[PDB]
Protein backbone atom coordinates (compact mmCIF):
# COMPACT_ATOMS: atom_id res chain seq x y z
CA UNK A 1 0.00 0.00 0.00
CA UNK A 2 1.82 3.15 -1.03
CA UNK A 3 1.00 6.24 1.47
CA UNK A 4 -1.07 4.95 3.74
CA UNK A 5 -0.16 4.00 7.23
CA UNK A 6 -0.58 0.69 9.86
CA UNK A 7 -3.60 -0.29 10.68
CA UNK A 8 -4.85 -0.81 14.18
CA UNK A 9 -4.26 -4.63 15.11
CA UNK A 10 -7.00 -6.95 14.40
CA UNK A 11 -9.89 -3.60 13.71
CA UNK A 12 -10.29 -5.21 9.88
CA UNK A 13 -11.06 -9.11 11.13
CA UNK A 14 -11.90 -10.05 7.16
CA UNK A 15 -8.58 -9.31 6.36
CA UNK A 16 -6.79 -11.97 4.51
CA UNK A 17 -3.60 -13.12 3.30
CA UNK A 18 -3.75 -15.67 0.83
CA UNK A 19 -0.07 -16.91 1.24
CA UNK A 20 2.41 -19.09 -1.42
CA UNK A 21 4.52 -21.54 0.30
CA UNK A 22 4.45 -18.91 3.30
CA UNK A 23 5.30 -16.19 1.59
CA UNK A 24 2.15 -13.40 1.41
CA UNK A 25 0.83 -13.87 -2.23
CA UNK A 26 -2.25 -11.50 -2.33
CA UNK A 27 -4.68 -10.13 0.21
CA UNK A 28 -8.04 -11.95 0.22
CA UNK A 29 -11.22 -11.34 1.87
CA UNK A 30 -13.38 -13.64 4.28
CA UNK A 31 -16.47 -13.28 2.59
CA UNK A 32 -17.81 -16.80 4.68
CA UNK A 33 -17.37 -18.86 7.05
CA UNK A 34 -15.29 -21.25 4.77
CA UNK A 35 -14.18 -18.81 1.59
CA UNK A 36 -11.99 -16.50 1.03
CA UNK A 37 -12.63 -13.91 -2.30
CA UNK A 38 -9.52 -12.63 -3.76
CA UNK A 39 -7.87 -12.24 -7.17
CA UNK A 40 -7.67 -14.74 -10.43
CA UNK A 41 -4.59 -13.78 -11.28
CA UNK A 42 -2.97 -14.72 -7.92
CA UNK A 43 -3.36 -18.28 -9.54
CA UNK A 44 -1.05 -17.75 -12.20
CA UNK A 45 1.56 -16.64 -9.95
CA UNK A 46 1.51 -19.81 -8.18
CA UNK A 47 2.55 -22.30 -11.15
CA UNK A 48 3.33 -25.57 -8.93
CA UNK A 49 3.03 -24.27 -4.91
CA UNK A 50 0.77 -24.17 -1.62
CA UNK A 51 -1.46 -21.71 -1.96
CA UNK A 52 -2.80 -21.21 1.78
CA UNK A 53 -4.63 -18.36 4.28
CA UNK A 54 -3.59 -16.77 7.08
CA UNK A 55 -6.40 -15.54 8.71
CA UNK A 56 -6.82 -13.36 12.58
CA UNK A 57 -3.03 -11.34 11.43
CA UNK A 58 -1.89 -8.46 11.68
CA UNK A 59 1.93 -8.90 12.02
CA UNK A 60 2.98 -11.94 9.26
CA UNK A 61 5.79 -13.02 11.29
CA UNK A 62 5.45 -12.54 14.99
CA UNK A 63 2.76 -14.65 17.33
CA UNK A 64 -0.52 -13.42 17.60
CA UNK A 65 -3.30 -15.19 19.55
CA UNK A 66 -5.57 -15.18 16.79
CA UNK A 67 -3.51 -15.87 13.72
CA UNK A 68 -4.72 -19.46 12.08
CA UNK A 69 -3.50 -20.67 8.66
CA UNK A 70 -5.63 -22.74 6.48
CA UNK A 71 -5.30 -24.96 3.62
CA UNK A 72 -7.39 -24.54 0.70
CA UNK A 73 -9.48 -27.38 -0.59
CA UNK A 74 -10.92 -25.72 -3.66
CA UNK A 75 -9.78 -22.41 -6.20
CA UNK A 76 -12.77 -21.05 -7.50
CA UNK A 77 -11.28 -18.65 -10.61
CA UNK A 78 -13.93 -17.07 -12.35
CA UNK A 79 -15.49 -18.99 -15.89
CA UNK A 80 -14.95 -15.72 -18.05
CA UNK A 81 -10.95 -14.73 -16.65
CA UNK A 82 -8.64 -15.26 -19.51
CA UNK A 83 -4.79 -14.78 -18.40
CA UNK A 84 -3.69 -11.29 -19.42
CA UNK A 85 -6.61 -9.78 -19.45
CA UNK A 86 -8.24 -7.48 -17.08
CA UNK A 87 -11.63 -8.61 -16.75
CA UNK A 88 -13.35 -10.86 -14.33
CA UNK A 89 -10.53 -10.84 -12.01
CA UNK A 90 -12.15 -12.70 -9.51
CA UNK A 91 -11.07 -16.03 -7.34
CA UNK A 92 -12.87 -17.38 -4.69
CA UNK A 93 -10.94 -20.12 -2.15
CA UNK A 94 -12.57 -22.64 -0.16
CA UNK A 95 -10.67 -23.50 3.34
CA UNK A 96 -9.98 -26.66 4.82
CA UNK A 97 -12.65 -26.22 7.64
CA UNK A 98 -14.78 -23.86 8.50
CA UNK A 99 -12.96 -20.51 9.90
CA UNK A 100 -13.20 -19.72 13.93
CA UNK A 101 -15.01 -17.12 14.01
CA UNK A 102 -14.46 -14.37 16.92
CA UNK A 103 -13.35 -10.38 17.28
CA UNK A 104 -10.17 -10.34 15.54
CA UNK A 105 -12.00 -13.53 12.37
CA UNK A 106 -15.34 -12.29 10.52
CA UNK A 107 -16.87 -12.38 7.44
CA UNK A 108 -17.70 -8.59 5.58
CA UNK A 109 -21.02 -8.01 4.07
CA UNK A 110 -20.01 -7.47 0.28
CA UNK A 111 -22.54 -5.44 -2.07
CA UNK A 112 -25.37 -7.24 -3.42
CA UNK A 113 -26.90 -3.76 -4.88
CA UNK A 114 -25.90 -3.13 -7.94
CA UNK A 115 -25.31 0.84 -7.57
CA UNK A 116 -22.11 2.75 -8.00
CA UNK A 117 -20.44 4.61 -5.18
CA UNK A 118 -20.24 8.65 -5.20
CA UNK A 119 -17.92 9.90 -7.14
CA UNK A 120 -15.74 11.34 -4.93
CA UNK A 121 -16.47 9.03 -1.77
CA UNK A 122 -12.91 7.93 0.75
CA UNK A 123 -13.12 4.13 0.68
CA UNK A 124 -11.02 1.74 3.19
CA UNK A 125 -8.11 -0.20 1.20
CA UNK A 126 -5.85 -2.62 3.28
CA UNK A 127 -2.83 -5.27 2.47
CA UNK A 128 0.50 -6.06 3.10
CA UNK A 129 1.75 -4.87 -0.03
CA UNK A 130 5.05 -3.24 -1.55
CA UNK A 131 4.83 0.55 0.47
CA UNK A 132 7.58 2.42 -1.30
CA UNK A 133 9.13 2.68 -4.76
CA UNK A 134 11.97 0.69 -3.23
CA UNK A 135 9.97 -2.23 -3.06
CA UNK A 136 9.98 -2.28 0.37
CA UNK A 137 7.64 -5.05 2.24
CA UNK A 138 5.66 -4.56 5.37
CA UNK A 139 5.68 -6.65 8.07
CA UNK A 140 2.09 -5.43 9.19
CA UNK A 141 -1.29 -4.50 7.67
CA UNK A 142 -1.08 -1.15 5.94
CA UNK A 143 -4.23 1.07 4.98
CA UNK A 144 -5.27 4.11 3.04
CA UNK A 145 -8.67 5.87 2.19
CA UNK A 146 -8.85 6.55 -1.64
CA UNK A 147 -11.78 8.54 -3.41
CA UNK A 148 -13.94 6.96 -6.09
CA UNK A 149 -13.56 8.82 -9.33
CA UNK A 150 -16.47 9.08 -11.59
CA UNK A 151 -17.09 6.21 -14.22
CA UNK A 152 -16.10 8.44 -17.45
CA UNK A 153 -13.09 10.14 -15.69
CA UNK A 154 -12.28 6.46 -14.96
CA UNK A 155 -13.39 5.39 -18.70
CA UNK A 156 -11.09 8.28 -20.11
CA UNK A 157 -8.10 7.27 -18.02
CA UNK A 158 -7.84 4.11 -18.63
CA UNK A 159 -8.58 2.56 -21.33
CA UNK A 160 -8.33 5.68 -23.79
CA UNK A 161 -11.72 6.90 -25.78
CA UNK A 162 -13.12 3.15 -25.41
CA UNK A 163 -15.54 2.68 -22.97
CA UNK A 164 -14.09 1.28 -19.05
CA UNK A 165 -16.63 -1.53 -18.48
CA UNK A 166 -19.72 -1.43 -16.07
CA UNK A 167 -17.70 -3.88 -13.98
CA UNK A 168 -15.24 -2.22 -12.81
CA UNK A 169 -14.14 1.33 -10.67
CA UNK A 170 -11.34 3.43 -9.78
CA UNK A 171 -10.14 5.07 -6.92
CA UNK A 172 -6.92 7.72 -7.64
CA UNK A 173 -3.12 6.64 -8.00
CA UNK A 174 -1.63 9.90 -7.94
CA UNK A 175 -0.03 9.66 -4.26
CA UNK A 176 -1.57 6.62 -2.30
CA UNK A 177 -2.51 3.16 -4.17
CA UNK A 178 -1.96 -0.10 -4.33
CA UNK A 179 0.89 -1.91 -5.02
CA UNK A 180 2.24 -5.13 -5.95
CA UNK A 181 1.08 -8.12 -2.97
CA UNK A 182 -2.17 -5.76 -2.62
CA UNK A 183 -4.28 -7.59 -5.03
CA UNK A 184 -7.21 -9.58 -4.02
CA UNK A 185 -7.22 -6.93 -1.10
CA UNK A 186 -10.81 -5.39 -0.34
CA UNK A 187 -12.05 -1.74 -1.26
CA UNK A 188 -14.56 -1.18 1.62
CA UNK A 189 -16.77 2.12 1.56
CA UNK A 190 -18.89 2.43 4.45
CA UNK A 191 -18.55 -0.65 5.98
CA UNK A 192 -19.54 -3.02 2.77
CA UNK A 193 -16.92 -4.70 0.49
CA UNK A 194 -17.16 -2.85 -2.43
CA UNK A 195 -14.43 -3.54 -4.58
CA UNK A 196 -11.38 -6.61 -5.11
CA UNK A 197 -8.01 -4.91 -5.77
CA UNK A 198 -7.22 -5.67 -9.19
CA UNK A 199 -3.57 -5.43 -10.55
CA UNK A 200 -1.33 -3.50 -8.46
CA UNK A 201 0.77 -0.57 -9.35
CA UNK A 202 3.39 -2.00 -11.88
CA UNK A 203 6.08 0.99 -10.02
CA UNK A 204 4.82 1.51 -6.90
CA UNK A 205 4.86 5.01 -6.72
CA UNK A 206 4.99 6.43 -10.35
CA UNK A 207 1.63 5.36 -12.49
CA UNK A 208 -0.34 8.12 -13.92
CA UNK A 209 -3.35 5.79 -14.61
CA UNK A 210 -5.71 5.37 -11.85
CA UNK A 211 -5.69 2.01 -9.68
CA UNK A 212 -8.82 -0.49 -10.45
CA UNK A 213 -10.86 -2.41 -8.50
CA UNK A 214 -13.29 -5.15 -10.04
CA UNK A 215 -17.15 -4.25 -8.58
CA UNK A 216 -18.20 -7.05 -6.68
CA UNK A 217 -22.26 -5.84 -6.69
CA UNK A 218 -21.67 -7.13 -10.58
CA UNK A 219 -21.04 -10.26 -9.61
CA UNK A 220 -23.49 -11.05 -6.92
CA UNK A 221 -25.02 -13.81 -8.80
CA UNK A 222 -21.55 -15.63 -9.27
CA UNK A 223 -20.74 -15.36 -5.81
CA UNK A 224 -24.31 -16.60 -4.65
CA UNK A 225 -23.81 -19.85 -6.87
CA UNK A 226 -20.42 -21.28 -5.55
CA UNK A 227 -21.88 -21.02 -1.88
CA UNK A 228 -24.52 -22.44 -1.93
Amino acid sequence: ILGGREAEAHARPYMASVQLNGAHLCGGVLVAEQWVLSAAHCLEDAADGKVQVLLGAHSLSQPEPSKRLYDVLRAVPHPDYQPDTIDHDLLLLQLSEKATLGPAVRPLPWQRVDRDVAPGTLCDVAGWGIVNHAGRRPDSLQHVLLPVLDRATCNRRTHHDGAITERLMCAESNRRDSCKGDSGGPLVCGGVLEGVVSWGSRVCGNRKKPGIYTRVASYAAWIDSVLA
